């Protein structure tokens, strides 16, 4: 993997974004063709759930700055508004900032 982290996912329920309890594993893996997946995968059952194909300037990994939890970041689609909500779960946040760096920089390189 390009990157790994602990990290929880969202989903939308009807109308509502709701945080999804599991533990989880976002990671970022370059495929032999070349291509770059950005994936979700549950930690209990070793599932992949969430697995996207990101090219460069397609999306944007960021901080949402009025969560009090301070542990929420979006990946946000530039073209269409799609966004994707997950939320650090890494007990200490030293390395919340430094894993969305990595992240932009895997997508965006």
């Amino acid at each position: 993997y390009l990157v790994e982290f602990r990290a929880g996912k969202m989903s939308l329920k009807g109308t509502t974004v709701t945080p999804d309890k599991r533990k989880g594993l976002v990671y970022i893996q370059q495929t032999d063709d070349s291509l770059i997946h950005f994936c979700w995968k549950d930690r209990t059952s070793g599932t992949v759930e969430d697995d996207l194909i990101i090219f460069p300037d397609d999306c944007e990994f960021k901080r949402v700055p009025q969560c009090p939890s301070g542990r929420v970041y979006v990946l946000k689609f530039k073209a269409g508004s799609k966004r994707l909500f997950f939320w650090m779960q890494e007990p200490k946040t030293d390395q919340d900032e430094e894993h969305c760096r990595k992240v932009n920089e895997c997508l965006n390189n």
